[PDB]
């Protein structure tokens, strides 16, 4: 499975899901999270993430291994996101900033 990580919170440039073949990726307010179970490891997400916070399970940073659970997680409660839409207001200002994980919404 590909996991998204800390600098997609508040960025959610959504360029991501463009390229997904089996649509896994699911929306939150301010994040975007990809299904474990249906991810089949295409890796085409992850160059096109502006934020490049889109990593491989097994390289996702030792201060980011929380992010891999939280994908899983929240996949499960929020709705599916097929379409890319336009980032964030204020995505670059955000984009880079670390440990915006205290910025999560539910
Ligand atoms: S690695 Fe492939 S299947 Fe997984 S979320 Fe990315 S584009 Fe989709
Ligand atoms: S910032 Fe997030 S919405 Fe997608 S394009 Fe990158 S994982």
């Amino acid at each position: 499975a590909f996991v998204v990580t800390d600098n997609c919170i508040k960025c959610k440039y959504t360029d991501c899901v463009e390229v997904c073949p089996v649509d896994c990726f699911y929306e939150g307010p301010n994040f975007l999270v990809i299904h474990p179970d249906e991810c089949n490891d295409c890796a085409l997400c992850e160059p096109e993430c502006p934020a490049q916070a889109i990593f491989s399970e097994d390289e996702v940073p030792e201060d980011m291994q929380e992010f891999i659970q939280l994908n899983a997680e929240l996949a499960e409660v929020w709705p599916n996101i097929t379409e890319k839409k336009d980032p964030l207001p204020d995505a670059e200002d955000w984009d880079g900033v670390k440990g915006k994980l205290q910025h999560l919404e539910r």
